[PDB]
């Protein structure tokens, strides 16, 4: 006979604290950007981005960020 | 007969504190970009990117992270 | 007595020739201008310019100048 | 008694011939320009410029000048 | 008695010949520019330029030059 | 008695032959620029530039130049 007992007890806190958060600046691509192209010859697929693109601010208050994971496999 | 008894126990604390979170400055891609291209050829596919792409100010007031992972496998 | 003659003979030729003037470009402050000011104190006259200003482009298709000065003083 | 003949003979010529006059690029400022200020004080007069100012681009086709004086002073 | 006899004669030729002129850049600037300041005291003028100021681009297709000058004085 | 007699005679020529002029690129200031100040006392004028300031370009397709002075003076 078989007997499991799986008992995970957790009490645990992931926690911040903060007074003030700001005066935060992102500035991409102040710069000016210029693409000439003359004569170009393409026989397969073409992928093209020219810019300011995908740039990402992420200002959270908290951020906090707990993973638990549980597998309990019986064969 | 087999008997297995798990008890994880955790009253952990993964924690801080700040008085002031401030001033940042994140300013890519200030200077001018220039691209010239004449008589190119391509015979398969082709990927570009040209300017201020993906730059990221990631500015978490508290920023913990907890990972916990159980396995329990019985053969 | 007194004979003063004066004869200047001109028949001079300032001359351009251009086939095709063209495919000019003047781009100025193209990249980004940021001013931040906090607690000035003035106590006389102010003059400010912020940005793009008195930029010229001037594309004379002839632009040929000729300046001719007499002066004749008698005491 | 006195003469005086002033014969000036000019049949000159300032002359200038181009077949093609073009592809040209005046890109002044292109870079980003960032300016902060804290706690300043002026007690007198004060003239600031921030940017792109006063670029000129000048492509004349000809462009010849001619500068000629002609002083006769009797005394 | 006195005769003065001016006689100047020319038959000059500045002159020039240019089969193509062109492809010309100038980029002033392209790099970015910072200027922070803090508790400054001035007690006379000021005068600041910040960025990118009085750049010229001179393509004269001619760009020929005579200067010329008769000073006939007589005490 | 006085006789002055001036012949200046001029057959000259000054003179220029080019094909073709150009692929020509001039770019200051490509190189990024900071300037940090803190705490400064100015009791008398002053002048500040920062940048990219009076950079020249200049492609005359001819580009010659005579100057001729003619003084005949008497006393």
């Amino acid at each position: 006979s078989v007997q499991i007992v799986y008992k995970p007890v957790d009490l645990s806190k992931v926690t911040s604290k903060c007074g003030s958060l700001g005066n935060i600046h992102h500035k991409p691509g102040g710069g000016q950007v210029e693409v000439k192209s003359e004569k170009l010859d393409f026989k397969d697929r073409v992928q093209s981005k020219i810019g300011s693109l995908d740039n990402i601010t992420h200002v959270p208050g908290g951020g906090n960020k707990k993973i638990e994971t549980h597998k309990l496999t019986f064969r």
